[PDB]
């Protein structure tokens, strides 16, 4: 679990939205697994906006916090899930690193903002949603 909170906006997991999240619905995207929802509250996040492929990211799995090596956002095939059928998920960048399903949703940052949060993994493998192309979430 896991969202980032900036201005008036939640971005969380498309697959983890609340029943609040749809009805406050902003914008979704399941070829991104990624939802944005209003909110009442200004969040005080910052968004990165730049091309950096290294960070650190929050493993809830671990209770720690990790440095990756990141892959620039691509279309990368996802095995089949109880949320989706097997598809090729857009703007994903692929690290080396631990992960387990539920943690989804735990942020990637660099020295500029928040860069993504968990969306996918594998067997040593950990995958997040880019969000620096959002400029929207700014204004
Ligand atoms: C044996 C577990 S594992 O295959 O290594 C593993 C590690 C980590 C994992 O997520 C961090 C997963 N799960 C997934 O990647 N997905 C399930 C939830 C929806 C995700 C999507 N964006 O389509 C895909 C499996
Ligand atoms: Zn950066």
């Amino acid at each position: 679990s896991g969202a980032i909170y900036v201005g008036n906006y939640r971005v969380v997991n498309r697959h983890l939205a609340t029943h609040n999240d749809w009805a406050n619905l902003v914008w979704e995207d399941s070829s991104r697994d990624l939802l944005v929802s209003s909110t009442t509250a200004q969040g005080c996040d910052t968004i990165a906006r730049c091309d950096c492929q290294t960070g650190v990211y929050y493993c809830s799995s671990r209770r720690k916090h990790y440095p990756v090596s990141f892959s620039k956002p691509s279309l990368i095939f996802v095995e089949a899930s109880e949320y989706y059928p097997a598809r090729y998920q857009s703007h994903l960048m692929l690290a080396v690193g631990h992960s387990e399903p539920g943690d989804c949703g735990g942020i990637l940052r660099c020295q500029h903002g928040v860069v993504g949060i968990v969306s996918t993994g594998g067997n040593g493998l950990v995958g997040f949603a880019d969000v620096r192309d959002l400029l929207w979430l700014d204004e």
